[PDB]
């Protein structure tokens, strides 16, 4: 077979040679039992660089000893890119959501052999389902690889949106002091009022870190969660977006980009947040109207705003977030620390050892086998 | 009657006419019962800065409608600053720790009227004990006041050291995206194992917020937990600090410097750790060697090092520990964050009328009085 492997550009001073540590923390299962992914073998060490052109994903001993051949490209765009060259008769796609090639129903269309569609991480919506439900093409994903690192990444912001750790470490870096200047807009995040818009297996995840911070938990979905763990967390259920909103001292989005969600925070439902609010979105960068963001920080609407995702991805050079005042943001990076890139290098390699063997592949890594089966 | 006080100064902009927010969190007591300040009223808006000269910790109106003088100024060190000067007659010295006024033998020995060295925050260190009992001065501090919110900027340092937090907010801000070089130094911080060197009020606050991240918890101390609180937060004890660095993926110092702990890490100390360990210091400077720190961060032996205590204070602008590879470094702040300043400044007044009213002052904000510590 024919694997088409997407990633990303590896770093500037190149692949690196040595690492910071030498194994990564033993865990057993993700919150709620998913035990974490059980290839047969592996033929990288855990804290390598994986999802970079050169990691590989760890792929290509196991692929090449078994007949099959391995094509690691970053270049993913346009009809002449690498990728829809090759693609013409690959039998497996791979692709990160940091890096992701898109299956369009054309390119579906054009991908002869396609059989595979496997997304090395969390987020398939870079593929067009009903194009692979009509074409008999299986689409998996490595759920739950890096729930619990996006949710790490959220409390982190949190902390320093609140606490104006990044303007402070500024002051240190460039020489100053600066007392005044840094705690003019510093505060503690004891006994705030803070909501998660979604509460899934981030937005849980969160609201489990944040609950000895002695915070008042607020929490929005579609779907109330089972109130045993309402009363646990002690959690303020909202029946709609809107009414948390007013309530909250920080507001993080966990919820998924579809068009009822796009572009929910605007200038509109931006009057709704208390002044001097914080958002952190390490969902989606179209969640939230980029504009709107942007004057709500020049206004002192929010006093804070951070996250990892951006609308275009990758962020253009100018993209207002990046200067604009009390950002926090990073590039799009949350999921792929080299922690998270272990387990879903490890979670692709258990997917294709089973399509290639004729196993079932993971009912909980399913999102279509000839019908939206999950 | 005269209130000599010294304070940080003003941002450098000029103190602030705005703020971010209205108000600031509801909060009852203290971790263990002990409530929060209670003076017979305030002059301030809690939220306001009032920690730096223009502020005044809410003063000024209090002591000159009853009579008093109040004498502010950030002019402190050396015997030819302001305070030195005033110091002659002050009754009422007043400093907080992150801009102390340092009361020396000598310099008590010229205050001949000096009653109360009151610290505005938690800390005496800048008071020599034995020339306050010889010369019967009050020493008072406000206690528990600043003890969560050091607490919260750990764990903000934590997460931030060990996802690579700061070169990834550089990354974004400078106009780049560079997925790899983000997360070539980045890793989940769940099921690390993390200890702390003491468990007092800041390092008990610490072990629990960082608890929900499924770390494994460490602690060393003089005297060990309550049972119940060591099975509650599943620690495990070390006897020897020593005994502890070594199986730690990140170690936080939350200690008292005093002879048996300075320099405590240090060259030698320093190969116990584990590759790539984490170390955040929140309590003093001095703790560390300051250049045998530098040092490991260079040689990557250790993967990150971060916190808002230096030696000296304030850090020369050439101080090594701006510029170390993977440092997350503040100035002197988490404790003075707007909202532990509402706390501090009411405790200040509290004491203050207590002690101008013949009350006794709590005993739990007392260090020394009557020629005894107490
Ligand atoms: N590297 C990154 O930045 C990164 C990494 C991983 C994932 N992601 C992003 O992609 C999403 C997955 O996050 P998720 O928590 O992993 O997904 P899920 O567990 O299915 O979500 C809970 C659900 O919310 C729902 N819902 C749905 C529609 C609606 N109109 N209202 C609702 O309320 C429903 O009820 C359910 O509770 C976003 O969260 C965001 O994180 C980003
Ligand atoms: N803005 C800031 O950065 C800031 C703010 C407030 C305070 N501080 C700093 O000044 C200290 C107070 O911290 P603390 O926790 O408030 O003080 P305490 O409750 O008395 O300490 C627990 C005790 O540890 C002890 N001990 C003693 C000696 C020894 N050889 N072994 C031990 O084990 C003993 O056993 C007990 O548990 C440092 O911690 C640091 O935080 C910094």
């Amino acid at each position: 077979a024919k694997v088409l492997c997407v990633l990303y550009d590896d770093p500037v001073d190149g692949y690196p040679k040595t690492y910071a540590r030498d194994d990564l923390p033993k865990i057993d299962h993700y919150p709620g039992g998913q035990t974490l992914p059980t290839p047969k073998a592996i033929d990288f060490t855990p804290g390598q660089l994986l999802g970079s052109v050169s990691g590989e994903l760890g792929l290509r001993k196991y692929l090449e000893s078994n007949g099959h051949t391995l094509v690691v490209t970053s270049d993913k765009d346009g009809p002449d890119s690498v990728f829809e060259r090759e693609l013409v008769d690959a039998d497996v796609v791979i692709s990160q959501p940091f890096w992701p090639a898109y299956l369009t129903p054309e390119r579906i269309a054009k991908a002869k052999n396609l059989k595979l569609a496997l997304t090395a991480g969390i987020g398939s919506d870079h593929v067009d389902l009903q194009s692979a439900i009509d074409r008999n093409v299986t689409v998996a994903e490595v759920t739950y690889c890096n729930s619990i690192s996006v949710a790490e990444h959220v409390v982190m912001m949190i902390l320093s949106l609140v606490r104006n750790y990044l303007p402070s470490h500024e002051w240190a870096r460039k020489g100053g002091w600066n007392i005044a200047d840094c705690v003019s807009h510093a505060y503690d995040l004891e006994a705030m009022h803070v909501g998660t818009v979604a509460a899934g297996r981030i937005g849980l995840a969160v609201l489990r870190r944040l609950a000895p911070f002695d915070v008042h938990l607020h929490y929005t979905d579609r779907h109330r969660l089972p109130e045993s763990v309402e009363k646990e967390l002690n959690l303020t259920w909202h029946a709609t977006r809107e009414d948390m909103y007013p309530v909250c001292d920080v507001v993080t989005l966990n919820i998924p980009l579809h068009p009822p969600t796009e572009h929910m925070i605007n200038d509109e439902t931006l009057k709704l947040f208390k002044r001097g609010a914080y958002i952190v979105n390490t969902a989606r960068g179209k969640l939230c109207d980029r504009d709107a963001v942007a004057r709500a920080l020049e206004s002192g609407r929010l006093a804070g705003y951070a996250g990892d995702v951006w609308f275009p991805q990758p962020a253009p050079k100018d993209h207002p977030w990046r200067t604009m005042p009390y950002n926090g943001m990073t590039p799009h990076i949350s999921g792929t620390t080299l922690t998270a890139q272990a387990r879903y290098a490890a979670g692709t390699r258990e997917i294709l050892e089973c399509f290639f063997e004729g196993r079932p592949i993971r009912d909980e890594y399913l999102i279509v086998q000839g019908g939206a089966l999950a």
